[PDB]
């Protein structure tokens, strides 16, 4: 408790000193209670029209219009210690995944240079508003550097003032700019280096690519084993318990010197004991503690929910194929059989899993996985939309999977080679494309936001009709030189002003390891689209009045866009289709 988050808590007491009240109608059960001060302030999402204009069939489907428009009490729950036996399994298995992952990288801080390459190319990292205006100033001030290093000195000494969250099924925790270097410098080598790749961590995808997680779940399923389980996590964030924590800080056992001791601090003191700032309307802003959740950087988040995901799937693994009897106790000889179980096949058991932060699919030895849920439970790992103890369904094919969003199809083009394809419903990606995030955009900025939207549609959804036709009319009603932005940025070979025909063939074609026959597609013809019964199935408007009226006045809306933008140079894309090449 007061002795590790007080000084914070002290401080931040002192800066409203004229309103600091023990509020007594506070809601929080769960969340400790401190104090509250006076504030008064709210960002919701704006139309990308560029998007719009050459999408007009969809002005009149709900699914689509309705993602324009507009649980809080899932943070303030509890999940119980687990047994005596969860814990040990807990402790064996993390023990061993660190070391695995630990087997072929080296530990190591992160930059202020790196952290200052980061800011000057725009990536989340979830900073504030105050003292500097943005990121990029703070960054080249010396001032911020000097509170950056009173706070370093403070973490060597065990200590902390500044490394306070403040919130906003989701739960996004912002910190100032100086308390995420310092995340970044001590746990930052994870995503920097890549110690979630499939390549090191076998379960895992960090840095994959949508074009490549459908020929890995393809390759998982070609395993001898049971039925694929791909079981959601009911609100994974808010069930990560202290003891899983305490299993992730084991990777500071890999470390040495300053580093170890300052990723310590992280641990202990940001990570294990919290500060949260957060906006009541009764408008106050509530100081608020605990010890569990996770309320980290979003992308030291995502690696440590792959590990504690990694190992949560590993232990019901064995659970299903009776490594241990009851997670009440291990026998010393148990605790030696899992031991064993991990050195002679946990690479093996790895490989059976795509793992994505809370997402993941298993196939495991056999279907008495599904029946396995007396770990997974106790873990607090409670599984979504399914009764607590009823079995997991099972899926029988891999292109029904569900990961990351997505289902993946097997496509053949003319030719014979086989593209494993990313799809999801059609009316889902159109009304994300038809969003923009923030004020102040410029007419050039939104059409390079719908430019990157389209860029994308024609690298990974070339196979929907629809998409390819949208994409084409977007790219041809932008400036052919406009570069395609975003404000919030996996790899993303669509953001470039490359010829996109040129980019197709090195990403499905020369760098796909799934495909031997290396011969270079000479145009957008030779790319073949899904069955027009599947691509109506996955959302296609083919077949009704509304999409051959759009397809065929396509050059109208086109012209409709480049007269808003004004007298600037275009290309026609459309001809790269066979319906509009004479
Ligand atoms: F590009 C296309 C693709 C399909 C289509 N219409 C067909 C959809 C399936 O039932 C038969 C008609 N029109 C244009
Ligand atoms: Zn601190
Ligand atoms: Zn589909």
């Amino acid at each position: 408790n007061l002795d590790i988050i007080g000084k914070r808590i002290e401080k931040i007491k002192q800066e409203h000193e004229t309103s600091w009240h023990y509020d007594q109608d506070h809601p929080y059960k769960t969340w400790a209670y401190h104090g509250s001060y006076e504030t008064k302030q709210t960002a919701s999402s704006m139309v990308n029209g560029v998007v719009r204009l050459l999408t007009k069939p969809w002005d009149i489907i709900p699914m689509v219009t309705q993602m324009a428009m507009t649980f809080k009490e899932k943070v303030d729950t509890r999940t119980q210690e687990p047994k005596e036996g969860t814990k040990k399994l807990m402790k064996i298995t993390a023990e061993w995944l660190w070391k695995e992952l630990g087997k072929k990288k080296t530990p190591r801080m992160c930059t202020r240079e790196e952290f200052t390459r980061k800011v000057r190319s725009n990536a989340a990292l979830g900073a504030i508003f105050n003292k500097w205006k943005s990121a990029r100033e703070a960054v080249e001030d010396s001032g911020f550097w000097e509170l950056v290093d009173k706070e370093r000195n403070l973490h060597l000494e065990g200590k902390c003032e500044t490394c306070v969250y403040n919130m906003m099924s989701r739960a996004i925790w912002y910190m100032w700019l100086g308390a995420r270097f310092l995340e970044f410098e001590a746990l930052g080598f994870l995503n920097e280096d890549h110690w979630f790749s499939r390549e090191n961590s076998l379960s895992g995808v960090e840095g994959e690519g949508l074009h490549k997680l459908g020929y890995i779940l393809r390759d998982v399923s070609k395993k001898e084993g049971g039925a694929m389980y791909a079981d959601d996590t009911a609100g994974w964030d808010t069930r990560i318990t202290l003891e899983d924590l305490k299993n992730e800080e084991m990777v500071t056992n890999h470390m040495e010197g300053e580093h170890k001791k300052l990723a310590e601090a992280i641990f202990k003191l940001t990570y294990q004991n919290k500060v949260v700032r957060v906006q009541r309307p009764t408008t106050v802003m509530d100081i608020i503690s605990r010890r569990d959740q996770r309320g980290s950087g979003q992308v030291v988040t995502y690696g440590l929910n792959t590990f504690t995901n990694m190992e949560a799937q590993l232990i019901r693994q064995m659970e299903g194929e009776g490594v241990f009897k009851s997670i009440q106790h291990l026998t010393v000889t148990e605790e030696i059989a899992v031991k064993n179980w991990l050195v002679r096949v946990g690479r093996e058991r790895l490989s059976r899993m795509a793992i994505s932060g809370d997402d993941c699919v298993v196939k495991p030895l056999d279907d008495r996985f599904a029946s396995a849920l007396t770990a997974l439970n106790d873990m607090g790992k409670v599984r979504k939309d399914i009764q607590q103890w009823e079995p997991s369904r099972g899926w029988n094919d891999w292109t029904q999977v569900p990961f990351c969003s997505h289902h993946f199809h097997e496509l053949i083009m003319k030719d014979g080679r086989v593209l494993v394809v990313p799809c999801r419903n059609q009316d889902e990606l159109i009304g994300r494309a038809r969003i923009s995030q923030g004020a102040g955009w410029s007419l050039r900025e939104t059409a390079c936001l719908g430019k990157s939207y389209a860029q994308m549609w024609s690298l990974m959804y070339f196979h929907r009709r629809d998409l390819r036709l949208a994409a084409n009319a977007i790219c041809s009603a932008v400036p052919s030189h406009w570069v395609p932005t975003s404000r919030t940025t996996a790899t993303h070979e669509w953001m470039t002003t490359e010829d996109m025909l040129t980019v197709w063939n090195r990403v499905w074609i020369q760098e796909n390891p799934w495909m031997e026959d290396k011969t270079p597609v000479e145009s957008w013809e030779e790319i073949p689209y899904l069955g027009k019964r599947e691509d109506q199935w996955c959302g296609s408007l083919i077949g009704l009045t509304s999409r051959a009226t759009w397809a065929k006045n396509i050059q109208t809306a086109i012209n409709q866009v480049r007269s808003l933008i004004g007298n600037e140079e275009y290309t026609d894309y459309m001809p790269s289709m066979k319906r509009f090449r004479r």
